[PDB]
DNA sequence: CGTACG
DNA sequence: CGTACG
């Protein structure tokens, strides 16, 4: 649920 | 995440 | 690096 | 009720 590189 | 009656 | 529902 | 990444 994070974006930091994914953002799912 | 789940679906059961929302599904997110 | 943790968000997302009826 | 539990899922979703590079
Ligand atoms: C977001 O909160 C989150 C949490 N765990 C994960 C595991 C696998 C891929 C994506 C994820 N996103
Ligand atoms: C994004 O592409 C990405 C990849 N690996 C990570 C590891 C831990 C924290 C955040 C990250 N973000
Ligand atoms: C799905 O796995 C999931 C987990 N916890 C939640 C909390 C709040 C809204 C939606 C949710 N979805
Ligand atoms: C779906 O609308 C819904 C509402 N509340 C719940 C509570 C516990 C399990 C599954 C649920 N699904
Ligand atoms: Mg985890
Ligand atoms: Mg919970």
């Amino acid at each position: 649920x994070a974006x930091v590189x994914a953002x799912v």
